[PDB]
């Protein structure tokens, strides 16, 4: 009997945040709390289709007038435009110079790969793959994993994080951009740092924007939480915008998947920036062939109800409004966990929970009092001390609060 | 100013087929014919949403239990149970004894991609790039695109369509395979082979097969016409289960964009087929890895009608029923066609018009027969002389038996 093709083939190590949706899933212990993956819950502790989401999927039901044909390779026209749009603002002066691309995308994950395969063939010559890549110290794991799979052999990291301070290391930050090589690619967090809810200030990205454009680095935005910073769409996409105008050429991957509640309609743009309009033409020409051989042409559901709501004022208005619903849940949680911890009268500060914007807060827990939460305590959260805000609730606050102070207490 | 960063980015070359659509368009002759079309048309010349997709999609539509939550990255297990079911057959061994896997994909292409990606990296030693990938000549346009972006270099073709016998070149075919080194990958088309038409029957996939044993080629098999080609979704299967019964390993890249009418929502799956159960956690483990970096995890929309229509007995019949309406549409336009060809007495053979099964044919009219039929009767085909069927009505028949008649006795 011929051996099997697959004899050889190791057992992978799992994606680490989606085992535990199924760790979790499996756990018949009544105290269970999953603080893993970024996804929003009520009060109640239920997902939460958006209001204005619902709405329009019953209008798009009851059309009649749409078909499935395949939309073009790189989607559909009204979603690539709306949104761009929400990204630079309705007044871009890059819009105005029609020198703005979109690609629409599987979610923020499939922008990402589709631009750094782009990068890999035709950024700083054909084919360089020798290209350094910069990702945040720390950073969402997948962004190591995407560059690495389009070929990039050069994958850095510049500080980011202070443990110390438990705050941003702008002084290491800049040092790195200061000694990286011309042309290198920054991969950037628009807004709502992942892992560690700490994000430059205004006159900050400003001193990183001073170095990025005198050594020529290209700014790679990764966009997935725009709104949830600060409760308000066009205050998270300040950053973006300042380097437009700036006049800097660069990409920014969007998702849809949290500020839509669209996780599994899998809605992302990729938006494209140039110094002039002709580049997009040929730009999008490459990113074309790109799309082709990966996903053909992009799925309709999603990217029809962004195009809806985006495009019809009120709609529009609707969705801002629950967009702050989410972003104000997340403020009062952070308030009401620190409030327990230090009438716990647990060891150590925990103002940084309150300072942490985002969906995430990046606790300080060792890898030990991690695993003595999931274990003992069966609370899921991500090994680095990352915890989902919204997966807390008034029903479950005390148990989280008690059993960090119990773990930090006892467990070091 | 320094130049832009994508000054130096190439404008891609078109595609043939959206030029000559564009044709099609901005041609005012009230006589014009598309057959240069790429998905099924009525009688009327329109797209057609399924009957149970509308039944389903409104079913879902107010079905309060569903939620947007991401899917597990290898997709809905309920459709991926589905998917790989009618592929082999509720009774296949395979199945019974649980050495069968499925990876939910982004329709066929997605499949394609993935299975693509999983050989370059643990077939036939680690990260072996020089393993032989045949494709049939001619094929899918795709099936070079995708195989060479996941990083195989030596991409060959197998003879298949026999220009002067409008047929299937089976000693060609066989000499290739014969000829093929041990462990080669070969592409195979499941059923409707695309562009031609043009399938080998039972008795010649068993002679095919027999090679394969022998010398351990690869059967990839691309099955994106299941049901819709014949009207039977057991006879379009036969090969692949063919396959399986004889003991091979495999992969089934399933497309739902034609079978479903689902095109824009990008419904796929990947079937592997492995010899021992075992070897299946390890070959998803590893799927997992190359989802994750790719399109993270799929859309949902697409799958749960998908899964909805199958699981339920109702639907399925409906389901069946309205396959069936396409596939005997198919049937008459090509019955017709021919019929009329010889009525006018037309030169040379055209049997191969009903010999041939699914939309698509290759007609054997030469480049210049197919510059008259578009310059001068406002029939757009392509260059191979390939046609779809669905181009053809009621209507238009006669309009294109007639200038057919007149381009094979004029120009050739
Ligand atoms: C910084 C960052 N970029 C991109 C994405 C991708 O979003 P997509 O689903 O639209 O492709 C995420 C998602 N991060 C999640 C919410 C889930 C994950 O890891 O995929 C998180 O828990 O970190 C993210 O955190």
């Amino acid at each position: 009997a011929p051996p099997s093709v697959f004899a050889e083939v190791p057992q992978a190590q799992p994606v680490l945040v989606f085992k535990l949706i199924a760790d979790f899933r499996e756990d018949p212990d009544p105290r269970k709390v999953n603080l893993g993956v970024g996804a929003y819950r009520t009060d109640d502790c239920q997902p939460w289709v958006l209001p204005v989401v619902r709405k329009v999927e019953q209008r798009i039901a009851n059309n009649s007038s749409l078909n499935h044909e395949y939309l073009p390779i790189l989607g559909l026209a009204e979603f690539r435009t709306c949104a761009s749009r929400l990204a630079l603002g309705d007044d871009s002066p890059a819009l105005q110079e029609k020198r703005v691309g979109g690609v629409q995308s599987l979610g923020g994950t499939g922008a990402l790969r589709i631009g750094a395969e782009f990068l890999a063939r035709w950024y700083n010559g054909t084919n360089n793959k020798d290209t350094p890549v910069y990702v945040s110290s720390p950073t969402w794991e997948n962004h190591n994993g995407v560059f690495t799979t389009a070929g990039f052999k050069d994958i850095r990291s510049y500080r980011y994080w202070d443990t110390e301070k438990r705050g941003l290391d702008l002084q290491g930050f800049l040092s790195d951009l200061e000694n990286a090589p011309e042309f290198s690619i920054f991969v950037l967090h628009a807004c709502a740092h992942n892992p560690t809810g700490t994000d430059p200030t205004p006159e900050q990205w400003k001193q990183i924007a001073s170095v990025m454009k005198r050594r020529f680095l290209f700014p790679f935005f990764d966009s997935a939480y725009q709104g949830f910073a600060s409760g308000n769409l066009e205050k998270d996409a300040w950053a973006i915008r300042y380097f437009v105008s700036e006049g800097f050429e660069l990409f920014c991957a969007q998702s849809f998947s949290k500020n839509f509640g669209l996780y599994n309609e899998r809605v992302g743009n990729l938006t494209v920036v140039a110094k002039e309009p002709d580049s997009i033409l040929r730009v999008l020409s490459q990113m074309q062939k790109i799309v082709r051989v990966t996903w053909s042409n992009p799925p309709a559901q999603g990217a029809r109800i962004v195009a809806r709501t985006l495009s019809d004022p009120e709609l529009f208005h609707e969705w801002t409004g629950n967009v702050k619903t989410m972003a104000d849940r997340i403020l009062s949680m952070r308030s009401e966990l620190r409030a327990r911890l230090e009438a716990l009268k647990t060891p150590g500060t925990w103002n940084h929970i309150t300072d942490q914007i985002g969906m995430f807060s990046f606790t300080g827990l060792n890898p030990k009092q991690v695993e003595y939460l999931i274990n003992q305590k069966h609370i899921y959260l991500l090994p680095s001390g990352r915890i989902n805000m919204c997966g807390l609730t008034t029903k479950n606050l005390d148990y989280v609060a008690t059993s960090i102070h119990e773990a930090v207490t006892k467990i070091q």
